[PDB]
């Protein structure tokens, strides 16, 4: 058995794209740019005494995406203002996207949970911003479909 | 006394086989594949203040299976649809198998439990998908089997 | 795609000016300088069980700025002989102010919450001031202000 | 004063002999092959507010004895088998024996508590099994008993 | 903009001075002499739903500080006695100095908290006696004076 | 102001001497022999609103002596047998004393509280005795006592 | 002794033919041409308390080549092109070929892991190109009689 | 032989200009000029237990340049003079630019990272000062026919 | 003085004899032929905080041996195929044997541990193949006279 | 060539003048006078995952400067005395100053920092002082036409 | 000068016996025959903040021996076979002495700690045994006029 | 320069003087005598993030020196016996002079710290003792007119 190449292209952080409210963010950190985590676990289980297994499916969909930025990106401003705006007028939700470059991607609504804290030091700081998901559910933008049809048995 | 090769063949982590529905999986991560855990002890003990001591099994069996695919591995689509197939049509049920290549197997029925997170970085990115398992028994694929009738004593 | 410099000036940390009381403040700690946190998350989620969810806004601005000088500046004694005139006497507020060098920037009223330890040792030591602020809302002091009225959606 | 040799043997690892149920473990792990530990303390103590002090014995005897092995080693199906044998029978209990090449010994009933994890990787993977043990009273065998009758006092 | 010496003199830690009931502490450990900390913060927040905050002071001044001294040194001894005479007579209290080379001075009341741990191993051990103040406020001995009725504002 | 040597002999960890019942401990582990810790603080403390301040004294003296030895020492079945013979006979007090080279001291009686763990490894094992004592106050054996006289002040 | 001669033509070192992408690499340094080594070992030895050996087999076979080649060859701008061309449409494979003349050869795939160091001075320079090969097991074929 | 000159016209040392700023530098050292190098490799490699293999691309592109410069040049003056510039009005780039006279170019702009160990003997002594250089990917427009 | 001779018979390098899975090696380098090594020490000594010293013996004996061949030997195919053999079918341990001529002898079983640095140049290269060795205990039975 | 002379005047080493406290330095070793180093970089770089570059200017200035002389010199004393002259009244900084002959000069204060090792042999000995300097930004006042 | 001659009787290397086990070691190296070292220095110092000064007599006081032997010797056997009999057997222990013809002795007991690396070359080569000693205080009792 | 002769009477090494305690010391070898170091630097620097520079004075002074011997000295069978006596006595200080014929001085206490390796062969061989001194500040008051 010989070893295959698990792609044709590569994977290029570059293309990764994330669209907040219809622009593109710019001026990202060094080692990690998002990160999506769920809140709550998918599906839980009750073992009774005898050994009888049931399951109950969660509809909790709310998940952190994690935002990390240079403290000298200008999109610092323009969500310091977002903020604001929010707390004033009342109105917090704007629309997500982000495209994956060899992986899944992610489109919903969300808006800001948390600002991050600011610290200066010798060295250019970094922020780490946390948006809110309606639904964290990675959706796939490949050839898969085909194959959901097969996997299934029982 | 010399020492001793405790298997004839090599482990090579290539001959384990893991199938989802019916399908190979392909696409690991570089350290670890699988990890297999049992959520509670086999067995309890009562402590009684004379000293006397009593036992009772334990019947759940229940557990988690880890299960770490590089994020531009196909798979990931296909679980992430049928995550919502599943949540959609209401049946999350379908069968795992596990081959060893010089160790224990399993061969049970499983569900998806968690989604991992994602994230994107310099270097490519790792998901750990976790698997349920109604029942966690690795059973042995060897010559044993003739003396377990001779262990036994008491 | 070329590489983009996403300043056209240098982040210089002597350009940070902290200003208690009305004086700048001299004689900073190696590392870091200041560290702004907020206390409380900006907007908390309910999420039901059939899904759907509500938010609620947070009117906590309270926070914590970590203030860090060498132990023998000289301002170690203004803050200490400070903190007894206001325990004497009982006003404790003072206006607090930073300006960002390619930052955000704070202009808000504060207060002195904790006394750092003190250690003596073979090298010079530290000590960690903790001022508190009414508000913790880092705001921008840069063109920011007519993409505001463009992300905006929904 | 000139240093003296603690033994006039070598301890070697490989003189330990385990016996569980009448047969010898073989297939061990690199550096720790079993570890024995006490559930609970030997003597408990009440310290009154004047200072007396009264003390009671603890009869709880109860203790883990952590057994690692290859996960390539064949004891791995035998004790897979018995867990699934007694779990059947309803029997659990086997004697189990220790002999140590120059330290303390071992020799009670046993039982398999918890069934060690297992994990694939590049490298062959290790499994910890844990088997309680009815009295983990370590014994000597050694020509201590003359002394015994000395340091008495009190 | 040119770097500036923050002090003529230098930080001599032989010059710090420790006067427990009229005699010089001797003997000191390695790295750190003595460490002081206040038990509480000294102002609290409470902040409503509205957003109004009220803040309190704090009365209690209690303080720990911490002694290194080599187990060797004879103050050793002249502690542990004055431990059991004060269990014996009553009388705990005893006036306690220290005198700041470049930093902040202390003179209060203490008296003995704990008694240290004591190892003996291949190297000379340590023991951290721990000493308790009445009042923790640090005060200093500079020419600081006639800006603290500057800073003043609001 | 030129440095002093704080001991005129060198401190010699062969002239720890440790007496359990009357005869000598030999065989002890590598880097630490004996280690001395109380259970509780000496002195409370309670601190009224309005600031004022009353101690209560601690009759709690009770403490664990740790002792580690090599698991190949003899003295190793001298305390395991004794743990079995004060088990059924009923008496498990015994004196033990211990002589500082260079440091403090201890003599009072103490009792076997925890049997530690077995590990058989590459290397020779360690065991961690833990031996109680009814009063852990380290006393002095040197020419203090002419000085506390002196400290006492208030 | 000449009933021991190991090799009964004269070692050539042009015949030792490279092929990346499918022309032919020329233009190369001084003293060695190229050097391929793997980064792992081919198997793990876990040895228990008491003795008992288990072995397990690798599966992360790749490795290094090295190619030196005089800073004034022509090829070093080929190599230079491919290195944006890769990083912006992201396609960084491109088949790899070496022939043993009379030892082992190769052949897989590869890509450009890191730019050598430029250096101008009173001598012309040389470049150390790195081409990862995704898969590095030696061939024997180029030798006769292997049962 | 002959049918393999790889440079028809022999390489001259002086042809190899630098401009930093826009002005030409000139009084360099005994043997090499300039040296070029990156910081990162090119590509991250994720190689899963059973040998899935996935690839990344760098993001980060900067290079740091070395410039050996005798100490008696007029040339440290303008450099030692920029630092203070750039410390104090917060001002650092500058551009770069390097001519391949038969090898890479280079074109981008960077800024002195480091100042070089100034030391005085018996000898003229020596300078290296460290230009990092925001992108360095080398550029092989000198070179006629590359398709 | 000649009351000293270490050495009646001179030692000739070549009645070293060393065989591989029963068939003779040949072609080896120019100074060294093979180097045995172990990885762990035989004994481990644990001393106490009062001098009280106990011992432990070990239980890993595993070693390494190199074999240094002339990269234009033709055992450097039966290796080369061997490696890929193991790789596969799963099957990595072979006989190992060596002559002590005027030395100590080994007797023991072995697998290829890694494959060496192919490399080409102006002269006939070398190559270092890793053959670890279950067991390494030498053997002193070609002396005559061990009492 | 003559058109590319760098120094119309022989470079004198006697003419680099020390001075320390207000009093001139004599007494140098063989080889090296002088030798001046910063510590930390001039400024800081965070690039980001998707290439989003920001710099920081540093605020640590100091370096460290060698000063060799021969341990027969009479200055060895002078600096000896005020080792202990600052260990016990606290009083630990003092001007330095540098004259560039044709080079950098530097004028700041600095303080020893550590003593060097004193060593007696067949030969007279060395001896390596390290004077810490405050702030070590060298200037280009010597040279002439610094626009 | 002649009024300063520190050995009187030249030194013969020939006189330092060395003894393991009660039998006189033989068949040396070409240039060292021995070399002892400790492990732990003699005491330790805790210097505290305020320049209290305290220390410690250590009580590890092993050290190993090193024993150069010609490959060729016939020593290496009983070494050799002495390593299995105490793998197995677990008695490792074995007296141990060195006379100091004119310096420093040494007598205690040791033990084989690892065996050398035995290589087959063009030459005789060497191995070195590492007698690890319990107790490694070096005796004058060779020199007179000790009082 | 006849003007700048740094020493009007020849260095004579012999006129270096080392007295342990109360003894003069004698039988040095080859090239070096002494050596003399530090282990701390005199003062720590405490920069803080805008510039705030704040310095302490160091508590620790001990230093280390080296003692340089021919091993059929007659000297090394003293301090042999020394070590010895205070390991078990626990008495391990000693007073230390040294004189500084044209150099820097020193006069404290020490103690053995390490016992050197000692080895045999074909030549004389040499130790290196370590005699750690308490306190290790170099005195100036060989040389005249220090004001």
């Amino acid at each position: 058995n010989q070893s295959k190449i698990l792609t044709l292209q590569a994977y290029d952080p570059a293309k990764v794209l994330v669209f907040i409210g219809g622009q593109r963010v710019s001026g990202f950190a060094a080692d990690t740019k998002i990160v999506i985590t769920r809140n709550n676990d998918n599906i839980s289980v009750h073992a009774g005494v005898d050994g009888e297994i049931s399951n109950a499916l969660s509809r909790d969909n709310t998940g952190v995406m994690t935002l990390s930025l240079q403290n000298t990106a200008k999109w610092n401003g323009y969500l310091a203002q977002w903020q604001r705006q929010a707390n004033v007028t009342g109105l917090i939700y704007l629309p997500v996207q982000v495209e994956g470059s060899q992986g899944l991607s992610l489109n919903t609504i969300g808006w800001i949970q948390k600002q991050p804290d600011l610290s200066y030091g010798t060295e250019v700081g970094q922020m780490d911003w946390e948006i809110g998901v309606l639904d964290a559910w990675l959706s796939p933008d490949q050839i898969q479909g085909i194959a959901a049809g097969i996997t299934g048995l029982l």
